[PDB]
């Protein structure tokens, strides 16, 4: 008596021809029916919570989302039995309780996107959603928003690109059962201004004294989910090379010239090579534990950097597959951790099989930046695909020159022991990172003289404007864990230093540059591990 | 009334333009006069000696060398106050004992040398050596033997080339001025069979109520002579690059593979991956903390190289001055510590200037055989320069795979935490380095996990024969210190491999290779820092 779906849901030669469409469903088993409940039904539940139901945005470093009578009806039959072991036979999951019942409303307004995730939280066994974009009209493809799947390479290694996605439209509805370190979806971000409702949900284990209820099974799932050996999988990794002993040696004798003052001075602005500009920002990290130069590159500098990329964004055209990414660059995996384009001192690595990462892990090479310079300069128009990467490669050996860390030594009284150097690119559509914690280094935490911190150094060479604030992301976040605590949350600049000493407490994060923004957000990131002077 | 020198000697004019060329001598200031004594009078204390001294045979790492009535008579005129006072005179030494003297009679022949060095002992104040060669006979150039002064390009930083060398003749001295850090002067291998007799000695300061004597001076010399930062000069460094968190941590996971086996076999030999190769591998280890492998690397490796390198040999010129050195390969510096050929995976460096060391101090980058190998075959006939590198250089990075890692640790029970690997080229005229200890990680030494100890391994790879034994040098020798203590002393051989675990007492270096070696000594080295599992 709730047969008030598409008739055809519960026609057998349908279910099983559906049940076979899952199965050879890909890259991991999901299915999509495409008018799941009586047009009508929807049109109602639609209508009332867009009268009754307010919907507030959201924003995290994986989302953007605005949150939150007949309506209560949809919830009734979808938990239904008759609706249940229906979806259980045709998914292949079994039993589910329609007792424990969860599911969401949210839209997806312009800028709002969801991205990398398995959908894995405690007992969820089936994830699904219901979308009611305007019933009225065509939900088209570049409107955005659509669900994308991606390919597993290795379980808990999603490729970086997604190899599936639908455009979703009002009376459709997608689901999967929920496998574990497979089931790694995302939504493309809106990208046009509606608003598109949905109802997310998830069906659970059967609980207690429920038909298709095993005890200590739900348990048995969610205390399974506990192991870290996916590190070796990062890339690029979180772990900085250590300096030669001169280097540290140098530095700890300056804290117990005029040459040194004029290396410095063609690529750092005068203002902060200054008595006065170094007194100041000695003062500022002091107190601050961090600091935060404007215009830090010198003029000629600034110039050049901002001529080749504003030039490379105009005339040149940016990969979107990883597959595309050429040398010297490599995109940053896995998906579900964060995913950008780099430059770092190593050989070259496209990440596309297995065999490809096994390769990178067995013939481990160390960075430099001065080979990576020579071998760009010795190919050669797409070369403007390289004339800014010239311009940021000496930039990047500037920051590894044993006088540049004396002068960073000079401004913290902190002598840098290690280093990592990577220089990065946000591509509108596509990259970001996610809030994390700093790695300390395994063998040297074994050590008094180091002290528990990273120092972080990010500057940014975004050319573009309307990074304010900061509904175009690409932002900088700092913050501490456990009300909000962020300290520092600056949207990308051109020509900006920025410098923080991070213990374990403080997360960071660039939150992912929405499609909108105007160019890549470009800039040059550097980790040192640090002792007391 | 000892007017019994040359006549000229006392006659001013000479003496005059003597202190001018004294004054004019490069690199460092030292003269030379060409018949000091009544020729009778050499001949007879000549005579003398070769009738009743015993000269043997000695060896160490810095030298091969023969040691050991009116040769007293010498000695008087020499020590006597008419002399001194005009030799203290034209070398502009002041005054010096005739009481305290000291005085050597040594025998050059065939294969004997003595290298670089600054002959600065305790209280020597200046430093002379009066040649006896065969009267009747000139001593031409070509026999070897002769004298050689380096320039100083930093004080204590002698040049790896000698610019000044004479070929010294029966009745000549040599002397000079004893300025500590600059007056490096080595004599060139005797390449001839003869034996050149030589009276080497020093004039000292002047003694205890001795004319020209001041208090406290003695010992504001010896005591002045006691700092260490000429450390940030010696390239190589002895410093070991840390290991990715994953290979270390992949090891400790095997002690708590039919692709890795595979792997291995592709460079090792068979009898070596095998299980009872292995085991025996594993039980010789374990006691005698070392391990000495014959025919190491596989036939078809083993084949190439030999190839390669005997055809270096032949069709190619190997450069014998620092400035002739190409790319791939550096030359080690300086020549007081070692001096040989070799390619790290680093950016290339040739020494000749105060300002290309600073540069390469400031811009100092990390091994990289991969970019190494790239760049040198993307250059390409001289390209057998290449042909040799090319195969060594994949030698280099297979013992730089987390696989091979992996292999060492199973052998040893061992985990690597660090690496350096240098492939390096002794010639048979000027290389060599010195006994010296290993230098322990400053960072890590401060950690249980990582014991006092260094993983040293090398893969010789010398083709020719006749390093038996070992008259020939490029013997690697391991010894303790503080009556003989060798360890390990072996020659040259091919396709062998050697295993060190040495503690602070082991001392190690690899002789000398004389001018009369049939090759070059070539050989892989890597030195490992060391956790216990
Ligand atoms: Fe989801
Ligand atoms: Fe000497």
């Amino acid at each position: 008596i709730k047969g008030m779906f598409n008739p055809k849901i519960w026609d057998k030669t349908f279910q099983d021809g559906l049940k076979k469409e899952i199965e050879d469903s890909q890259p991991y088993n999901w299915g999509t029916i495409h008018e799941l409940v009586n047009d009508d039904l929807l049109r109602a539940v639609r209508k009332e919570i867009e009268t009754e139901i307010h919907f507030t945005k959201k924003e995290t470093d994986i989302y953007r989302v605005n949150q939150s009578p007949n309506l209560f009806k949809l919830r009734q039959i979808l938990y239904s039995k008759q609706y249940r072991d229906f979806f259980g036979y045709v998914t292949k999951a079994g039993k589910l309780s329609g007792s424990k019942t969860d599911m969401s409303i949210n839209t997806y307004t312009k800028g709002c996107h969801l991205l990398t995730h398995d959908d894995v939280i405690g007992s969820r066994r089936i994830s699904f959603i219901l979308y009611l974009p305007d019933p009225d009209r065509k939900w088209k493809s570049h409107y955005g928003g659509g669900l994308r799947l991606f390919p597993s390479i290795l379980p808990n290694v999603p490729h970086s690109d997604p190899s599936a996605k639908l455009v979703p439209q009002f009376n459709q509805i997608a689901f999967f059962k929920v496998l574990p370190g497979f089931s790694f979806h995302d939504v493309e971000e809106v990208k046009v201004d509606k608003h598109r409702l949905s109802i997310q949900g998830w069906y659970h284990i059967p609980q207690v004294g429920e038909e298709g209820y095993i005890p200590g099974e739900e348990e048995a799932w969610v205390r399974n989910n506990t192991s870290n050996v996916l590190e070796d999988f990062e890339f690029p990794k979180d772990e900085r090379n250590i300096l030669s002993f001169h280097e540290v040696k140098h530095f700890e004798k300056m804290l117990k010239s005029e040459a040194e003052f004029t290396y410095l001075s063609q690529y750092i602005s005068p203002e902060h090579l200054s008595s006065k500009g170094i007194e100041k920002l000695q003062k500022q990290f002091v107190e601050n534990s961090s600091l935060q130069i404007e215009s830090f590159l010198n003029d000629d500098k600034s110039e050049l950097l901002k001529k080749v990329i504003k030039q490379k964004e105009l005339e040149q055209e940016c990969p979107y597959h990883s597959k595309d990414v050429k040398a010297p660059w490599k995109t940053a995996i896995p998906p579900h951790k964060a995913r950008y384009l780099y430059i770092d001192g190593k050989e070259y690595r496209n990440f596309q099989t297995e065999a490809d990462i096994l390769e990178a892990l067995n013939n481990n090479d160390l960075p430099n930046f001065q080979f990576t310079k020579d071998a760009i300069k010795i190919i050669s128009s797409r070369e403007n695909n390289f004339d800014a990467e010239l311009a940021l490669i000496d930039l990047a050996v500037f920051h590894k020159s044993t006088i540049f860390k004396k002068y960073l030594a000079l401004l913290t009284s902190l002598c840098p022991v290690s280093e990592q150097i990577l220089i990065r690119r946000f591509r509108p559509g596509m990259d970001f990172t996610l809030a994390t914690k700093c790695r300390f280094n395994e063998l040297l935490k074994s050590n008094p003289d180091i002290i528990d911190a990273v120092l972080e150094g990010t500057l940014c060479l975004t050319p573009s404007a309307g990074w304010e604030s900061g509904e175009l992301g690409g932002y900088e976040l700092y913050m501490m864990d456990d009300g909000d605590s962020v300290l520092i949350n600056d949207p990308p600049a051109w020509n900006t230093f920025n410098l923080v000493l991070r213990d374990e407490s403080v997360l960071e994060f660039v939150k992912y540059v929405s499609w909108s923004a105007k160019s890549s957000r470009w800039d040059v990131k550097m980790k040192w591990d640090v002792k007391s002077c």
